[PDB]
């Protein structure tokens, strides 16, 4: 009547029996020690540099245990429920017989998280003499409270490797001279198992480990602001910003989609000229139209005004600033902090040929157009040249996030009195001793050449992956990633529960840009985040 | 394996106690508790209007049949052993039909003849309360196969007495379904470990080209959703259209983006070539489209209406009308690209549209097939008489140009090519087919339809990863609508899709699409049509 | 009527979709025929010793539709389509503290 | 409940009463003992003529092992994929008391491939003397790689034959002196025992073996670039074709499918004159017609001259060569080079009488014919009956193949300059020692009376299969097909992976006709393919 | 000098990846200071 | 003569198995199979 | 199992003999005298 679990009438098939040997016979071709060819060897879970720089103290490598560490584990974790047991590892250091420092790692109890001091050495710890050339393999134990820790759970009994003595070479002279690269390497403990599994592409009640949020690679970067990838980073005071933003609870703080496409909308014939917005076709807001930039205009002004720029053009390069040139009306091109598009067209009623694709986010009153910090149903913007009839309606509406108006050296939307406000502008006021960052970028001016900087609140493959999964995260606490180039550069950046980034640094600007980027977990937001530029 | 000194940490963990213990409260008993039960692959339902001997269920003895073994097989290389299949039988007592399922030795593909139980076969019922199982054994050749092999003990289910529904005969009765589950084998078990991210020799295993959500379906030729479905006895256009050694007569890349090129102007408008500018072709725009001109064609002033307003099925038809045309508008042929100027020449406002590929002699067009760097064109205009462009550029399509019912990608004259074109006509009594796309239109509102090659996500993997397969079998992939009608699609080397029905209609478009590894080219790929 | 209707303990710390893959997991299977009232059991399984009072994570179980509800007189409007109960008692092994 | 494919409810006959020991009796008529009987006794292979005249160390029988040895396993073979075990062999001389001489034995293991120098015999070898009346028979034992041997598999062990010693006769002298006999024959060892039953219908997933082209017979062979059969062979250097040409993949560089058929084609009345240039109508070859003829005019000449000449009729055979004579000329006739063709005209509006047909393959820009070597849509010209101003179009219909115009001792197809290519130019140079033929063939001539040939390529029969097929052969082996006239006269061809026919002589010549053809297999196209002809 | 050196036993079947993660896999190490020789064995991993 | 540490690939050869077995399907029995048959130098008449 | 001196492989030799292990003697096809440099190109055509 019912169906326990597996059984039921059974047969083979026909000519069927898998009997052993052609089978089970078959690994003789192999010479295979169990169903773990795990535990067994090790694997490279990163590699830290050490230079002639960091002073005895700083921690180089703070990760915690779990499956993360030891990439088989990792690829399994994936359809389990909960792990236990501990993780065997070995290290060394990749150093040459002229350099001189001593290294020492200790395994620090879950529940404590470790400070950049000397007398946080007095533990039991292992020396690793920059000489030193067979590695050292210890064990990171399972000290836990539970039973078991199933996936998440950040206490867990972390690893760490800080300057013992000071890593120093005999050739003083330049800068940051060089140092040496540590590997470390992870093999599941031989105590180390998983325990109940998942079922198949369930969600994990407690969110899921945030470690994979941004591209292990810069090249693929780019930003949610404007499609072009990053160029540069910039830091700033405080962070704002909400359109193609979203958090860890998912909140839509702007009202576009996770990507980019052609913003497509109709409008009605105003029968005069720069005609009527605040239609919306495709989209997912009430009227606000997703795809709209969360920039406008500063000053009020006219639709109309044609060839403005600066003066004649073409003493490129001219030092700017103002103060004070008279002859290059530098800035007013007539109307400024534009948004040229790349329209199709109207229609319907026919005739024509399409041009346009000029807007912003203000109001419509007849000849003149006024800024807002707010964005309603009835405040999108346009611009025309679609001669006046009956007035028919249903326009070919389409256009592209192209061109903006070169204003002067402001990044796009570098002040809150531009950004396009829908209802709450999130911010981000520095945490502990780091400050929150912005993703430079590139966008073609109209005018000039080529030209103009843009702001990014965050990576458009941050932005994508956090508003699909779910990654647990406390309140007051980072995405640890580390980023690094080619010289040797590296730092961290934070990512806040309310999807921005922090880094603790002061200022840094040449670097191999070819970068990459992996990730350390997750601290606190108070500790800050050591680095290494110049 | 071990190499190194070794050291404690002073607190060293007490194995058993601990680990020796969780699992007692963790239940966790069968260490591999994943090899004990069955997990579920696929359940496609069995109706009455199949008629007996059509395949249900063809698949080939592979980690492919169990999710598990399939995320656990990512690891390894090796593998060998059999799997278990049960499947759970859904339909009325009312009910008569039998299904018999067959074990075929490796060397030989299924067909969907009758001639199958001209073999040693089994008799398995709908009726039947507790399930039935059966182990796919595996006879092999080798000690162990490589996730290369496709070939091995292959399992079938075809319908030997067709399904029976009582008091149907009408206007619906359905039919009924039956899962597909399937558990690891005792005797099987996996071999050589795989170094992390490591390259397979020869190819992967081509499944996973056709995404599976329908939604996430977009054309190789515009950066539009599929949307539908045709048919062609002759298909071609190698515009972004890749083959299996990743070798393209095209010249653009898979992605979609917008068209960066210098420009040229004299004081007569348009010419312009643009050229050299962002390109992996030399001199040759990686966005450029592909149709050029019917005719010979020049610019001409303004649009033309060809037939006024008011224009819905009382037109379509060429003629349809003497104060009538569907044709003329001086521009037929025209992309519309996304009008963007750079500057130099400074002065704005300029925002063009047309950009097909042919020749420039003065104001004359004329079109050609023959893609040479000298001959993409462009609209525009400079204003102020000697020179210094780098004008235009950073364009990106949008729409055409109004014409009649020829949806473009038909014409294999209006089509371009940079030297071969990908050929494809029937092989055997499958067919090759097209992906037809929506289309912008320049006038109409929106309207027109456009052929595809591939299935964008498709390319972009071909394009880059390196796959196993036979020229003298084509992948297969199986896919399905939310109403009940499904079919068969299988890329051949070449890249191209085949179907074996010779017309598809109309269905709900929630389209799921998943794959049975893959078959050879001369056989048909049964289906649901209608 | 014919069709199958399934049985999942899901363990605590995930949360069930409403998707097929929930099914490639260890299941019981069970028919819409089975007039005998089936009753299993939801094994505690835990982290710590004690469950506190609001402990909103733990083990869990769940039904989901194998095998769609067949009946052989089809047709327009919602067809049909029967009830199910669901009763409970407290497990043997199941005690305060 | 379910049921096994043996088990089910028995009944047994009706008036089966009696449906029992019945064959009691009938088994007396045939005394037949193991349904097995041909797993026992010898069956006869081929045999060979040992001559006095042929130098120590030359090789006898290449024989291979698989069951395509023996008939009858070969014919079983046909319900199996898998086979192992050896294969026992018998044969034996007929030598005299007189005679002396030695025969060598050699095993020769898979994956080699034995030469016909004497070094084959410095390896463990079995001495074989003419006298011996007793019959030899050793088996040749099955080393493999694999399990189970695949249908297909053409690499296996081998066994072969050798004289080690002349062979010797006391009444030497003048003449091929003497040279007896020596046969071979086969039965299936003990061991030997197939394995995978194949489903009547199932396709094998690879393709069977290639001894199976070319007919056995020398009666329907026919070219595949003519439909008339052969009757000579060509040894060139060099051949080219692609016209109805399959390559060993399936693949066709040619345009038509392997058979001879009326070509049906539409022109559009010119109105004018002659006009060409008319499209298919059902093909599969957008454009080029399946049928349409290989080569093109040599020469840029124009459409006229009735019955132009070439001088002299009645003259028979005061030609051939370049005119002969001032009087006597060889070749110009204006439309020379032409195809000639009965052809039935269309109609579309009115007039009668078919009348014409010349057709080719060139640009037919005005009245003129330049000749064009690729070939695409726009070069499919002819000769007819247009007539009449009112601009009536789309004229005839179908045209066969009858003659060519007399280019003198052209054999066509012999020049590249000649042979029409789509796109590819397939062809096959010297490889190995060997060298490619062409089958010359014979094509009726018009303006003359009766004469001239043309090669051709593959001999019909092949091509079909090779389209209608699919099979395996290693890019370096060939496929050994032997072919016997009706005296003694005999030699090797054999396919190329692209697929071509090659020979072991550096030149053949005439042979009587009553041939008939065989296959052996494969061999590396590096080794020459013997031959008792000349 | 300085810099370590790692080699790796590949399969049948599959060719290397110059890249990083390519070593997670059972290797060698071989520091560029290392004096006295390594001795590995190539196993015979064979499908025939 | 062997001078060096030793080190395992974790995927290690099972000696016998296979290499103790292949040369039954190899027919290889005589070890040096070479020294039990003779070969073939000149030949004068 | 093994070969009987002088036999050709059904299955081809390891290519790996091709060219001269020393420059010097190598010279080229078109001509005697010895190689002299190296060139690359986009094509590369010829066949006698």
């Amino acid at each position: 009547s019912i169906t326990t679990p597996e059984q039921g009438t059974t047969v083979g098939g026909v000519i069927a029996e898998p009997s052993v040997q052609m089978s089970a016979a078959a690994d003789m071709a192999t010479g295979k020690s169990v169903d773990s060819e795990w535990e067994a060897f090790f694997s490279f879970h990163t590699s830290v540099n050490w230079s002639t720089s960091e002073t005895q103290g700083k921690i180089l490598f703070k990760q915690s245990l779990g499956p993360l560490l030891n990439p088989y584990l990792t690829h399994l974790a994936k359809l389990y429920v909960a792990w236990s047991g501990s993780i065997e590892v070995r290290f060394s250091i990749s150093g040459s017989g002229v350099f001189g420092g001593k290294l020492a790692a200790i395994v620090v109890p879950p529940g404590i998280e470790p400070i950049q001091s000397t007398s946080m050495l007095q533990y039991p710890h292992v020396l690793f003499d920059a000489r030193q050339v067979e590695p050292v393999i210890f064990t990171i134990p399972d000290l836990r409270s539970t039973l078991y820790h199933l996936m998440s759970d950040t206490d867990t009994t972390s690893l760490v490797i800080m300057i013992y003595n000071d890593l120093i070479n005999p050739y003083a002279n330049d800068s940051n001279s060089s140092g040496c690269i540590v590997t470390v390497e992870t093999k599941p403990g031989p105590d180390f198992k998983f325990h109940l599994l998942k079922p198949p592409g369930s969600m994990l009640t407690h969110g899921s480990v945030p470690c994979d949020l941004i591209p292990k690679s810069s090249s693929l970067w780019i930003g949610n602001r404007f499609w072009s990838d990053i160029t540069d980073f910039v830091i700033r005071p405080f962070v704002f910003q909400a359109n193609r933003h979203f958090d860890f609870n998912q909140e839509t703080a702007g009202w576009s989609t996770p990507r980019f496409r052609p913003i497509t909308v109709t409008i009605s014939q105003k029968e005069g000229e720069m005609l009527g917005i605040g239609v919306a076709t495709d989209y997912i807001v009430p009227g606000i139209p997703d795809g709209w930039p969360d920039t406008t205009i500063p000053n009020e002004l006219i639709p109309a005004g044609d060839y403005a720029i600066t003066n004649q053009s073409g003493n490129d390069i001219q030092t700017k600033e103002e103060y004070e040139s008279a002859m290059i009306i530098s800035n007013n091109t007539n109307f400024k902090s534009m948004y040229i598009c790349g329209s199709l067209q109207r229609a319907w009623g026919n005739k024509k040929v399409s041009n346009t694709a000029f807007i912003t986010t203000a109001t419509v009153k007849e000849n003149k157009l006024i800024p807002s910090n707010t964005i309603d149903q009835t405040k999108i913007a346009i611009f025309q040249d679609n001669h006046v009839n009956r007035d028919v309606q249903t326009s070919d509406d389409t256009l592209a996030l192209l061109g903006y108006t070169g204003i002067g050296e402001e990044a796009i939307g570098a002040d809150r009195e531009k950004v396009v406000r829908i209802g709450v502008l999130p911010e981000a006021g520095a945490r502990g001793g780091n400050h929150p960052i912005f993703y430079r970028n590139s966008m073609k001016l109209g005018y000039v050449i080529k030209s103009i900087d843009v702001f990014n609140s965050q990576i458009l493959h941050t932005s994508r992956q956090l508003s699909l999964n779910n990654y647990l995260l406390s309140p007051d606490s980072f995405a640890v990633y580390r980023i690094i180039d080619s010289n040797g550069s590296w730092f961290d950046i934070g990512i806040d529960s309310d999807g921005f980034s922090f880094v603790g640094v002061s200022s840094i600007g040449k670097l191999e840009f070819p970068l990459t980027a992996s990730y350390m977990g997750n601290q606190l937001a108070k500790i800050r985040l050591a680095s290494n530029i110049r």
